[PDB]
């Protein structure tokens, strides 16, 4: 049901000089690669690694670049989609892996999406939790698509180096106790974060422990964000220009490999309606849906999650 880090097989792979990637491996069979979201760790797949291995799979759960035991280079440009995706491929190469299944959640959702577009020969199959695939529009700058959706106002507060960093890093134990909750325990409003001066502004001094997590697991995340900081994780937000430009090349291409889109009903930012037309560009796309389910899907509803994937991995 869970995973003891000191009971794992720990692996590391240098993909570039200052850049080594660490992961956790378990099981045999076809190779599955799990890529986490923000601000998390391979540990947030702790309910899915073991169930997946038992279904007959070679599972590799990752510390995405900038997190945990993976390297956190100081340059923002190192964090754009095009640079990260290529490093995934070098990753597969140095293990003798010709192809793989990729399954991403949140930001990791977007990464898994760029692989099936640009490197579909190494991608056996692709799946995403929350994150929808929406083709860029060549005539809407990214800062415009923020005007028309102020739910995303928080991205601007994130753009300035230093600022957002200070808030999340002053008291780490409060940050994760504040963030990792279910929708009905929420202590954040994404409405005018830029104006109010931050996120943890209307949030109590001593948050209560939510129902979903233990006082240990908060310590786990707390200690991982002690070596690297929040500079790395926040920079995944600050490459919107290049990502629009690179992405513009996909126009016309259609992913044709086996695919699956899974939405959650209490994610009020990565909202389900945002994927309504993903079938026009992905003709083979299967779907799933979960209810009562917020953002931290795997932690809230792990059994629903496990059943949907495993039924889909064995379908094709
Ligand atoms: C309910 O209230 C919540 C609100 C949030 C979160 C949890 C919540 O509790 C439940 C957490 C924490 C944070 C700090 C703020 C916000 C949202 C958080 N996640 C996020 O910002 N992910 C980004 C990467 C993937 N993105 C896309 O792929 C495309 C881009 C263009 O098209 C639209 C989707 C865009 C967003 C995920 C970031």
């Amino acid at each position: 049901t869970s995973c003891n880090p000191s009971d794992m097989s720990h692996g590391y792979v240098t993909v570039k000089p200052r850049v080594r990637l660490h992961f956790v491996e378990l099981g045999s069979g076809p190779a599955v690669c799990l890529c986490h979201g923000f601000p998390e760790s391979w540990y947030s797949w702790r309910y899915q690694i073991p169930a997946l291995a038992q279904a007959g799979y070679r599972v590799l759960a990752m510390d995405m670049k900038g997190y945990g035991e993976s390297s956190a280079p100081p340059e923002i440009e190192e964090y754009c989609m095009e640079v990260l995706c290529k490093e995934m491929v070098t990753f597969l190469d140095k293990l003798g892996l010709s192809q793989a299944v990729f399954i991403g959640h949140d930001w990791g959702g977007m990464l898994v999406w760029y692989m099936a577009l640009f490197y579909p020969e190494r991608v056996r199959a692709v799946a995403s939790l929350n994150t929808p695939f929406i083709p860029a529009n060549p005539n809407m700058s990214p800062l415009e698509s923020i005007k028309a959706n102020p739910v995303f106002d928080y991205q601007l507060y994130f753009q300035e180096p230093g600022v957002a960093e200070a808030e999340l890093e002053q008291n780490l134990s409060r940050t994760f106790k504040s963030l990792f909750r279910a929708s009905d325990e929420s202590v954040l409003s994404m409405h005018k974060v830029c104006e109010a001066g931050g996120l943890f502004v209307n949030s109590p001094e001593e948050p209560s422990l939510s129902r979903m997590v233990t006082e240990e697991e908060i310590q786990f995340y707390v200690q991982q964000f002690k070596k690297s900081g929040f500079r790395g994780p926040l920079n995944w937000y600050r490459n919107m220009e290049r990502n629009w430009k690179w992405a513009c090349k996909s126009l016309g291409r259609k992913i044709l490999i086996p695919a699956l889109m899974v939405t959650a009903e209490k994610d009020f930012v990565l909202v389900p309606q945002m994927s309504q037309h993903m079938e026009d560009w992905i003709p083979h796309l299967k779907r799933g849906h979960i209810e009562d389910c917020g953002h931290w899907t795997q932690m809230d509803k792990p059994t629903e999650v496990n059943q949907i994937l495993i039924k889909w991995l064995d379908s094709d």
